[PDB]
């Protein structure tokens, strides 16, 4: 089997991307936040906490006829934002672009923090690093891809995020045409349960390659690239006027400059970040001042691949018994 579902950016700055998802029977289709970075399946409800409600599409499993309350199950995640949401368990029926996986974890959410409340086109999120990431108690759950990993034609999924336009995931087969030249595939660690790698060192602008190991996860659920703080301090070095604003809580840089392009590497391959993906816009409506798409990871403990990256390849998930990430330009 495959499945093949369009990603579409939820604002002008693609701060995150949504998937369409049929959950139940009838078909119940919420637009989700595909995560590779957790590994919980939530949306939001008819069990959600009405006040913390505002415009999202809810699951309503009662209207479900294959919908059913995992009995004793709760699940509590807490995101690297600080956003957060709880509650407890359905299994039921969830198709992702005509791939269908029966008896799927569905975690309710009960309680959302005010971040996702105020996101009313996120209905929740798809997780998709490792299960043991999953949060689903006392009986962790498996995630959409695991449980479908066995019927897929090949044991993979692939991230085709567009720079202000649609993408693709795809699961169960690489599109061939979906990219130029070749995937370079890398290994991956799965001791953190993320999709955790190593790229082999970067390249500011037409500046020369600076060969040098950045451990770090490829996560669809983080919208910038965040790096050590080195890295970040030699980007933001050639542009006029950027500064890292505490107040602010990160890079900013006038919103008059043209960016440099950001490259980094896999294996001996190269993948090169236009300037203009890495413009986050004014900080606030009006503003000169623009926020950078690329920021220190110092503080955050990981150094996270985020859209800012991912959107720039076509990157494969591979799920074999030995996972790899596979990179290739488009």
């Amino acid at each position: 089997s495959t499945g093949s579902a369009t990603t579409t950016p939820i604002d002008s700055l693609d701060d995150a991307y949504i998937t369409p998802v049929q959950i139940g029977t009838p078909a119940q289709t919420l637009n989700l936040d595909f995560d590779t970075g957790s590994s919980d399946l939530w949306v939001f409800s008819s069990e959600t906490t009405a006040s913390e409600v505002d415009g999202q599409t809810i699951y309503t499993p009662s209207k479900s006829t294959t919908a059913k309350l995992l009995s004793g199950a709760t699940w509590s995640i807490s995101y690297g934002d600080g956003s957060s949401s709880s509650g407890d368990v359905y299994t039921d029926t969830v198709s992702v672009g005509g791939l269908t996986v029966t008896g799927q974890a569905v975690e309710s959410a009960k309680k959302v923090s005010s971040s996702f409340t105020e996101d009313s086109t996120i209905d929740g999120l798809l997780g998709l690093a490792f299960s043991t990431l999953n949060t689903v108690s006392p009986t962790q759950q498996k995630t959409f891809f695991d449980n479908a990993k066995a019927s897929l034609d090949s044991p993979v999924f692939t991230a085709d995020l567009g720079y202000h336009a649609p993408g693709t995931y795809n699961f169960g087969f690489i599109d061939t045409t979906a990219y130029t030249g070749s995937i370079t595939y890398t290994a991956v660690s799965t001791k953190q349960g993320f999709w955790e790698w190593t790229s082999t060192g970067y390249a500011v602008g037409s500046g020369t390659f600076k060969s040098t190991s950045i451990d770090g996860i490829a996560d669809t659920g983080t919208t910038l690239l965040y790096l050590p703080a080195t890295v970040v301090s030699a980007y933001w070095a050639q542009v006029s006027g950027a500064k890292s604003s505490s107040s602010v809580g990160g890079y900013v840089f006038p919103c008059s400059a043209t960016l440099p392009s950001f490259t980094f590497g896999v294996g001996s391959a190269r993948i090169v970040i236009p300037g203009d993906y890495i413009d986050f816009g004014p900080i606030s409506t009006g503003s000169s001042s623009c926020f950078g798409g690329i920021q220190s990871s110092a503080g955050i403990g990981i150094n996270i691949f985020g859209d800012v990256a991912l959107k720039a390849a076509f990157v494969v998930f591979n799920g074999a018994t030995t996972p790899t990430l596979g990179f290739a330009s488009k």
